């Protein structure tokens, strides 16, 4: 008689979503296969053109008990099998979010990022999860900003033409304290060109390298040194056409000695923290000479929008020389800033 063998056991509670449940035949063939659950509905499953493996097709659902039952049909003649299981049942969901978008192609300094809507206990178990594919192949790992969102990255700056595939593959999986996955997510992007700019503040001058060559050189005037530009690498986030800053959001009142309601042209953020490449036409005199700003890197109306035309999210902007600190390895855009034993030693624990 035929064998029936299945990736579940009779009676099992706790089973796992994040996998497919399958069927085999040794000795014979599937003549049918079908799981339901406790309102008599399938699940969508297919069946192997040669009979000897099914297996279901769709997610199966959290709180679940699923009946299975199949028969295989050989030449010692028929055998026909059921069993019933009970899947997870989560305390809590959480949705995981990742960045860049689909689809994106991004600069050389861009992190895998993501982002989920609760804390997760078992960092392990997300990591896991996770799947990142490379092509050219490269070494990278997994680093935690926060307790939400976690991050991806080489060694060294990604080389240009590298297509990056992310499985985030969450579905199922216990992500500590009773807490699961409530769906997958999926995303893929590509590294475009090697772009680097350097600000100088011996020399004030922001120079931009595209695959190491300078193509721009830009006089700028950083933050004076009551309020300074940190020293570091940042990575490029989102820009801004026009853009508004408040001090009414943080507490300053606008009619105030240090309040200000300031319109902005052309503004490349580089930093959570509020560090951003924009439009300063009001500084340009002391632009190449004297900072004068808050911490922004203030440069001429066409300078900037040379920059919001021309430099996209994950290029890289490098700052020395100043008399700030370093950029925070966790501000949100500072990732370059932990040195690789460190990042790739991690803190999942
Ligand atoms: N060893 C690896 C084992 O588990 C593996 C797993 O498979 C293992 C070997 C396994 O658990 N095999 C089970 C499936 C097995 O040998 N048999 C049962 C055989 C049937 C049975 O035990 N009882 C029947 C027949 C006996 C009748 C009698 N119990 C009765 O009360 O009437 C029954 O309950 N029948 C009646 C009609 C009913 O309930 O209505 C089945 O598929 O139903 C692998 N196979 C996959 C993915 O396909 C996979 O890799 C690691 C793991 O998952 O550990
Ligand atoms: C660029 O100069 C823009 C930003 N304005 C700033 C400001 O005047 O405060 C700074 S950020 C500043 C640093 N910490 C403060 C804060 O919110 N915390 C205490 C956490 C705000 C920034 C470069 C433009 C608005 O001036």
């Amino acid at each position: 008689v035929p064998k029936l063998t299945a990736s579940v056991t009779d009676g099992a509670v706790g089973v796992t979503v994040d996998a497919p449940v399958s069927v085999t035949a040794a000795d014979g063939v599937l003549a049918a296969v079908t799981m339901v659950n406790d309102n008599g509905r399938p699940v969508a499953g297919r069946l192997s053109p040669d009979g000897l493996r099914w297996s279901t097709t769709e997610q199966l659902g959290y709180n679940r008990r699923y009946t299975l039952n199949a028969t295989a049909l050989g030449l010692g003649g028929a055998a026909t099998r059921q069993l019933t299981f009970q899947t997870s049942s989560p305390a809590h969901l959480t949705m995981p979010y990742v960045m860049p978008g689909d689809g994106e192609v991004v600069g050389v300094g861009e992190p895998v990022a993501i982002r989920f809507d609760e804390n997760i206990a078992d960092r392990g178990a997300a990591e896991k999860a996770i799947k990142i594919t490379t092509n050219p192949p490269v070494e990278g790992a997994f680093y935690w900003l926060n307790n939400r969102e976690v991050r991806w990255r080489p060694e060294h700056f990604w080389k240009p033409g590298t297509a990056v595939d992310v499985a985030v593959n969450t579905y199922g999986v216990d992500l500590g304290e009773g807490m699961f996955g409530e769906d997958n997510v999926q995303t893929h992007f590509t590294i475009g060109d090697e772009v680097i700019a350097t600000a100088d503040d011996n020399t004030k001058i922001l120079t931009v390298r595209v695959n190491g060559e300078v193509v721009k050189s830009m006089p700028t005037s950083m933050g004076k040194d009551s309020t300074p530009t940190a020293n570091g690498i940042y990575i490029v986030g989102s820009r801004y056409k026009h853009i508004i800053m408040d001090s009414s959001t943080y507490g300053v009142p606008v009619n105030s000695p240090n309040g200000y309601r300031t319109d902005v042209d052309w503004a490349t953020q580089i930093s959570y923290s509020g560090v951003f490449v924009h439009s300063a036409p009001w500084s340009v005199g002391a632009q190449g000479h004297t900072n004068t700003s808050h911490g922004c890197l203030n440069v001429s109306p066409s300078n900037a929008q040379w920059f919001y035309d021309h430099v996209k999210r994950g290029d890289i902007v490098e700052v020395v020389n100043t008399v700030g600190g370093t950029l925070p390895g966790i501000d949100g855009l500072g990732d370059w800033n932990i040195p690789w034993d460190q990042w790739r030693a991690g803190n999942a624990k």
